[PDB]
């Protein structure tokens, strides 16, 4: 019976909840009576994406009501959704194509997880957990409380929680030390850049079985290039909070899972507004999206060289800027390194 830790043991049963996983098909309105998680599949998930992007064109470029229509009607024959009372809403409008897109990420992320729970489990020796477990790839080690280390994070989260982000306060419950396999290796070049820093991602839990597996990933070339303010990459914050509400937490549901990673930004193209970035600038290693609010500079310290940012929210200054708080792209995975992994309590 496993040799785990009880933390890191739970921390397993959380990402491999199947619970987690079908209430989060429900709350994507998808009908999983015609659809169950079982049924879920890669190659299905894909021609969605492209019936999306193809939608995203026409209403974009005025195609016909009935070309709309028809991408609508194969959206929903493909992924059965149940409106309940209501209409189906028509893929008319763009907001409502990006939360489709969206769900689209999070079911590519289930499935992940779904599958790698059903297979490979050969083993009646050792412990499912510590099957489960092996199959995330990824050294996880509890943080000691009291040690320097977590009382830095804990900082970071107690100082950089945002002032229009009050529905609610942060409790940290856990911190683990994460080391994905192969990762170290594929981020070394990038340790040959300066500003190198300690940066906030937040997602649902049910992501977390594809993200320790397959590392944060970039929106493939075939998703609609639609509502990404500056770009497909990996996005992350200075500020706890604005990455905190990207956990998806409620009152009826408030334990989420947060990363920290280390992300090499080197020489940052410094910006204000949307703007749909496809290549970088000679020397650019990076964008920042400035922000009318961040973390005051002189707080800021250094965790293994890395720079922690983990000052009380002061005002920015740059106020011409569409943001109100900052937030850090990067447009080659091989740009990050997770370090951390802290399951938070949010209190509503
Ligand atoms: C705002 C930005 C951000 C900033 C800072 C931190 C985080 C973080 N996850 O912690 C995030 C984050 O996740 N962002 C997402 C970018 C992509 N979109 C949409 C995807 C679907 C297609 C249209 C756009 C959702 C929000």
């Amino acid at each position: 019976k496993s040799k785990l830790a009880k933390p890191i043991q739970d921390l397993i049963k959380m990402i491999f909840d199947v619970e987690s996983m079908k209430k989060a098909m429900v709350e994507f309105e998808i009908d999983l009576q015609k659809m169950p998680l079982g049924k879920l599949s890669k190659r299905q998930i894909q021609s969605a994406y492209s019936i999306l992007n193809e939608v995203q064109q026409a209403v974009s470029d005025g195609g016909s009501e009935s070309q709309i229509l028809d991408l609508s009607n194969r959206f929903y024959t493909l992924i059965p959704h149940d409106f309940g009372m209501k209409k189906p809403p028509l893929l008319s409008n763009l907001e409502y194509i990006q939360a489709k897109v969206q769900m689209l990420d999070n079911l590519l992320d289930i499935e992940v997880a779904y599958s790698l729970l059903r297979g490979g489990n050969e083993d009646g020796d050792k412990d499912p957990i510590d099957i489960n477990y092996e199959k995330l790839r990824t050294d996880i080690k509890v943080v000691d409380k009291d040690s320097e280390e977590a009382k830095i994070i804990k900082q970071y989260v107690k100082n950089t929680h945002a002032a229009t982000h009050n529905a609610y306060d942060l409790k940290v419950v856990e911190i683990f030390r994460i080391e994905r396999e192969g990762e170290s290796q594929r981020y070394k070049p990038f340790k040959q850049l300066h500003n190198r820093q300690l940066l906030w991602h937040g997602s649902r839990t049910t992501n977390f079985a594809g993200i320790l597996s397959q590392g944060l990933r970039i929106a493939p070339p075939e998703a609609p290039v639609t509502g990404y303010m500056f770009g497909k990459g990996i996005y992350f914050a200075d500020m706890v909070s604005k990455s905190a509400n990207y956990c998806h937490t409620s009152q009826a549901d408030p334990i989420g899972l947060i990363l920290l990673g280390e992300v090499a930004l080197g020489n940052m193209y410094e910006l204000k507004n949307a703007s749909h970035i496809t290549k970088l600038p000679k020397g650019k290693h990076s964008v920042k999206g400035l922000g009318k609010t961040a973390p005051d500079p002189t707080a800021t310290t250094t965790l293994d060289g890395v720079e922690v940012p983990l000052g009380n929210g002061i005002s920015t200054g740059i106020n011409d800027t569409c943001l109100l708080y900052n937030e850090y792209i990067v447009y080659d995975v091989a740009q990050v390194n997770l370090k951390y992994l802290l399951k938070l309590k949010f209190n509503y």
